[PDB]
């Protein structure tokens, strides 16, 4: 039961990628009845962005990021996309059984078309280029590739798996069933984490807080969160800040309880930001120092991505020689 996951590398990890994602996911591949999988998806990274370190930057602080969270990757295969070439070369042989309008229906692709509508443009190719366009095949070669049974993904990613099981269907069709179809695997018991002004919290909102930052930081980031007026001993109930749920996300069901009745028995709002910091911090006071080791030896981190796309690429060669072969790639005897 092989379960296979692609991180971006565009920008810095958050609050809430650790409670909507990483942390759930790092306890998810634990279970021994599973082979994990788990790469960097930095190829995808430069189908928009353009920034020269950028790639560079997220690519360390993300691969830090999950190994300062216990990503164990004697358990799970760890590596870059950029450290397996049989997936570019698998990236070409399924675009020539992808039908366009596959790509035509493509979510990002039609965002990008009624965006250029919204906005007046008449071209609705107008600034599209080839890789947003094209991206949903390479991530279907991401998956193929190492025929991954469940690919953990969020709601919004529920199109690229349907889209990876039309094309591995294609593909097992016109050539021979060399691909089992991917299935989507989706907890619905991960809370989404609201930010500092009561949304989700999300990089291009502005409402985030850092992920790796010292407790005194933490702290003015929780100040930030949105209160209301209600004073010190006025009776506050749990839906009137976000900082509830921030406390929430970081303790056990009985504490959250007790933080409860703790507001409503008239907790003041700075001492309520000062304890849901304080558990933010104690939950994260030993990844911290785990973080720092590696984004400060960062080689440390190369040699276990290497170690990672040596495992990957062997799976890799064997599965590519199958498809080679089905293609009509073969060598002269
Ligand atoms: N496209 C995904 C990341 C990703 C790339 N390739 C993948 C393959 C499998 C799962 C996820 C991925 C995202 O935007 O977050």
């Amino acid at each position: 039961k092989r379960v296979l996951t692609g991180v971006t590398t565009t920008g810095t990890p958050h609050l809430g990628n650790y409670v909507g994602a990483i942390r759930p996911a790092v306890r998810a591949a634990q279970n021994p009845d599973t082979e994990s999988f788990l790469f960097l998806a930095d190829y995808h990274g430069i189908i928009k962005c353009h920034e020269q370190e950028m790639i560079h930057q997220s690519t360390q602080a993300v691969a830090a990021t999950w190994l300062a969270c216990g990503l164990d990757p004697e358990r799970t295969t760890f590596y870059r996309q950029s450290d397996i070439p049989e997936v570019m070369e698998l990236n070409w042989i399924l675009t020539c059984i992808t039908a366009k309008g596959l790509m035509n229906r493509a979510h990002a692709y039609k965002a990008a078309v009624q965006a250029n509508a919204e906005n007046g443009q008449e071209d609705p190719d107008f600034g599209v280029e080839m890789g947003l366009f094209s991206y949903p095949i390479l991530m279907t070669a991401d998956i193929l590739m190492f025929n991954a049974n469940e690919v953990p993904v969020g709601r919004d990613q529920i199109q690229h798996v349907e889209m990876a099981r039309d094309i591995a269907g294609r593909f097992n069709h016109r050539f021979q069933e060399l691909f089992t179809l991917p299935e989507v695997k989706i907890d619905e018991n991960v809370e989404l984490l609201v930010g500092l002004d009561g949304r989700k919290m999300s990089k291009s909102y502005g409402n985030t807080i850092p992920l790796w930052e010292n407790d005194k930081k933490t702290q003015k980031s929780v100040n930030k969160i949105i209160t209301n007026m209600k004073e010190p001993g006025e009776p506050k109930q749990p839906d009137e800040s976000p900082l509830f749920e921030i406390y929430k996300a970081f303790s056990t069901p009985s504490e959250t309880a007790e933080f409860t009745q703790m507001l409503a028995d008239g907790l003041a709002w700075g001492e309520a930001k000062k304890l849901s910091a304080a558990k933010i911090n104690a939950e994260l006071a030993e990844l911290r120092e785990r973080y720092n080791a590696l984004t400060s030896n960062p080689s440390q981190i190369e040699e276990i991505l290497q170690a990672g796309a040596q495992k990957a690429r062997k799976e890799a060669r064997e599965l590519l020689d199958k498809v080679r072969d089905a293609v009509g790639i073969r060598p002269l005897k």
